[PDB]
């Protein structure tokens, strides 16, 4: 009762890429990019796809660095995000209809105004550290329970 | 907010030895043996004491297995339980109007008729795990979240 999704940080050395999202779901805050995994397309081709469609760049390689699952009361599909990150991209962010791009200096990260979970993952992936999760919640801004380690292999 | 308890299992190279308490609160139930922690007291004369008590035997060193955090909806309190492992005992198993002390073989170690956590961190023990766990309970018999992880110092 899993959906595979995927979600990239473009982290540099002093600063990362964050999309605000502009309309729908989700709206109103700062986030990677991402989005559901198609039917034959491989988790890291829909990555990659998706930072295209949704910021604008071209990434080549990719890395694994972790897996959150998400859970929401009353909901029964559970969201299996397959996280990576990468320093290296092509082109300029691009602003749509959809997301607005713009770059953090790792200090100013504005995890206020980011989904409540990255406060906890996101202190990882800046040490270069490899993380399994797990959030359970109710509603958009309430966190349950959870639990995250980090791992040797994603 | 929380209150210390101690937890000791006697575990032989074969066998263990659990206490069906007879009365009160926990009744019906096999356990390890254990209780409050005095003021003034180390965890450890505690924990030795609380063994004799219960089980009539005597114990000299007592080594550090485990931290269990347990809370309980609705209850202010946490209790924050210490756990220790030994396998050389004096004395022979005591039953009293409190408990019945009996051995298990490692294989028949009755799950079904102990706390629900113990299915968790037993079998961690049973391998010389230690480990530090948090079970969240609703009730008696519902563990609603928790977490566990080995440790290499409790
Ligand atoms: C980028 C975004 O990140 C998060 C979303 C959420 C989140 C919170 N609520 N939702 C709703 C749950 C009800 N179904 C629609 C999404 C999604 C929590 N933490 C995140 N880091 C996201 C979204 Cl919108 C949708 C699917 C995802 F896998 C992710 Cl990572
Ligand atoms: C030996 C017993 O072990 C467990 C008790 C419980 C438990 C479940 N409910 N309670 C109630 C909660 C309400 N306050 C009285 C104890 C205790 C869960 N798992 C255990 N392994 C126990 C008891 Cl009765 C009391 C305090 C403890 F620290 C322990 Cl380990
Ligand atoms: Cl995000
Ligand atoms: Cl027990």
């Amino acid at each position: 009762a899993s959906r595979l999704y995927t979600l990239v940080l473009v982290l540099q050395p002093q600063r990362v890429l964050l999309g605000m999202k502009k309309r729908g779901f989700g709206a109103g805050r700062w986030n990677g990019f991402g989005g559901k995994v198609q039917e034959g397309e491989t988790i890291e081709d829909g990555a990659r796809r998706e930072l295209q469609e949704e910021s604008g760049l071209t990434v080549d390689a990719l890395h694994k660095v972790g897996q959150i699952v998400f859970e929401f009361v009353g909901e029964p599909e559970l969201m299996d995000v397959h996280v990576f990150c990468t320093d290296s991209i092509q082109g300029t962010p691009v602003e749509s209809d959809e997301m607005r791009p713009c770059w953090f200096q790792l200090d100013q990260i504005p995890f206020k105004d980011m989904w409540p979970d990255d406060s906890y993952w996101f202190p990882l992936l800046l040490q270069k550290k490899k993380f399994h999760g797990y959030f359970k919640f109710q509603g958009q801004d309430t966190i349950l329970d959870y639990t995250l380690r980090e791992v040797d292999t994603v």
